[PDB]
């Protein structure tokens, strides 16, 4: 417990670094009595309580005294007419590593020592503004506002500014990008404009110390792709991919590894799936039902022929009729009865027309020929 030391006393001996206050009971002027002193008290004095200690506050470490006196230009305490040390009523004051002080009569200890904020490299506080002031620079901040103290330093704790959260950077590694959401109207750090609930990726590599209205949502990791598989993606909306080409809301593509060997999959594009390369042997063929012409467009309906030793992947849309078919392999003895499907080795034939093939000969049919029978022993 320890009990409470005596004021009513003829002598008070206020040691160095403490302090007393008395009561003049004529005026009713309250002061302070700084030791080192032995004070004797009067017949109008009343001691207000036994020494205390002086606030000490040592280096790097703040407190906040309330009701804090006001000062001259040198400052000096200043005093009502009445000889009363006069104090900023209902404010705050922050102290630093300072002489040791007494509390004027009014004021009093707020927040005792505490250490001042280290902020780290990397890092960042979010500052938002209690209520309207004047910053440093001379700027008007407003209630409400938000901004970051960003590191390495010693944050001053300021009575007009919380500190909402200690912000930590998130590192993006080698293939991977890290998506944002903008909580209001902002702009990018690569300087681009932001609206509400927009979606962007950071691609930088290292740690990223997002901004005071970029809400981090989370990692990409790209998609490695090889000789043998393509990515397959989809437009959400209307956007120009990292390389630089236009896609409209819909639109279907595939990223290969001559374009990229990992694809990180931006906010716009949708992924639907990775592709396995079609791979044709020497003695293999496919037909592509609805293949995909010039314009980008599946062509409903066509057939295209595809034989050789021969690799590619099927675009968006495409399918194989009858999948990695075998080349027909025509012996002497074999033969083929072939039939037009429309007009056309061979001479031109007309719409419905048949003819026969021999061999020795590899042979694959074209799109507009069709084969009726596969005769033996000719």
């Amino acid at each position: 417990g320890p009990l409470g030391m005596a004021t009513e006393e003829a002598i008070i001996r206020i040691p160095p670094y403490h302090y007393i206050h008395v009561l003049d009971q004529n005026s009713n002027v309250s002061r302070v009595e700084v030791g080192p002193k032995t004070y004797i008290r009067q017949d109008n004095e009343r001691v207000l309580f036994a020494p205390v200690r002086m606030v000490t506050v040592p280096p790097r470490h703040y407190c906040i005294v309330a009701n804090p006196v006001s000062r001259d230009a040198q400052s000096s305490v200043l005093f009502d007419v009445t000889g009363q040390v006069r104090l900023r009523h209902a404010d705050q004051e922050i102290r630093l590593a300072q002489d040791p002080f007494p509390l004027y009569p009014g004021e009093l200890l707020e927040k005792d020592i505490t250490p001042l904020q280290v902020v780290l490299p990397n890092t960042a506080l979010h500052l938002k503004a209690l209520l309207d002031f004047e910053d440093k620079n001379g700027d008007k901040v407003m209630a409400g506002d938000e901004w970051l103290f960003e590191g390495p330093g010693t944050y001053i704790p300021q009575k007009e500014v919380e500190v909402v959260e200690i912000i930590q950077a998130t590192v993006i590694k080698q293939n991977q990008a890290l998506r944002l959401r903008a909580r209001k109207e902002c702009f990018d750090r690569d300087g681009k404009e932001r609206v509400t609930g927009e979606e962007w990726l950071v691609r930088s590599v290292g740690a990223y110390l997002p901004a005071v209205f970029e809400e981090v949502l989370d990692l990409v990791d790209a998609v490695i792709l090889t000789e043998k598989t393509a990515l397959h993606l989809r437009a959400r909306q209307n956007f120009k991919d990292l390389r630089g080409v236009a896609h409209r809301t819909g639109e279907e593509w595939l990223v290969t590894v001559q374009d990229t060997e990992a694809h990180v999959p931006d906010v716009y594009e949708e992924v639907l799936g990775v592709v396995p390369i079609t791979t044709l042997g020497p003695r293999h063929y496919c037909v592509i039902l609805d293949p995909m012409g010039p314009d980008g467009k599946n062509q409903l309906g066509q057939k295209r022929v595809v034989k050789g030793e021969k690799s590619f992947f099927l675009q968006p849309g495409e399918r194989l009729e009858r999948g990695i078919q075998d080349v027909y392999v025509l012996s002497e003895q074999q033969g083929l009865l072939l039939k037009a499907l429309q007009p056309l080795e061979r001479v031109a034939h007309q719409a419905g027309d048949r003819w026969l093939i021999r061999g020795p000969l590899e042979y694959v049919p074209s799109a507009k020929v069709e084969v009726v029978e596969e005769r033996q022993a000719i």
